[PDB]
């Protein structure tokens, strides 16, 4: 599914991301924009052979199992394919674990380079939330 911007904001809010670990909703929307262009089916292979999955590009190195990332962990205890569903529940639950883990949203490289310090509120402007 390709979410609309306000559509995604609403789903994220409903699933308790808004201000989770102090990150406002626009942070999460902005991260999703630049990670996946709001596409739940997005996949990208990393140089190390790990793969990033879903709306938030959660990496199989640590967070989900894909059967093909040697040495990796599955700290969200999910198949990586669950991160590609039209329903964002598994993605959000796993994101919550990731952002709690010490580096906050810096774990998302596109967040750090494209969202951090910017006017992230723009991402939820005009949404009925
Ligand atoms: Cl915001
Ligand atoms: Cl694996
Ligand atoms: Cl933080
Ligand atoms: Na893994
Ligand atoms: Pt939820």
């Amino acid at each position: 599914k390709v979410f609309g911007r306000c559509e995604l904001a609403a789903a994220m809010k409903r699933h308790g991301l808004d201000n989770y670990r102090g990150y406002s909703l626009g942070n999460w929307v902005c991260a999703a924009k630049f990670e996946s262009n709001f596409n739940t089916q997005a996949t990208n292979r990393n140089t190390d052979g790990s793969t990033d999955y879903g709306i938030l590009q959660i990496n199989s190195r640590w967070w989900c199992n894909d059967g093909r990332t040697p040495g990796s962990r599955n700290l969200c205890n999910i198949p990586c394919s669950a991160l590609l569903s039209s329903d964002i529940t598994a993605s959000v639950n796993c994101a919550k674990k990731i952002v709690s883990d010490g580096n906050g949203m810096n774990a998302w490289v596109a967040w750090r380079n494209r969202c951090k310090g910017t006017d992230v509120q723009a991402w939820i402007r005009g949404c009925r939330l």
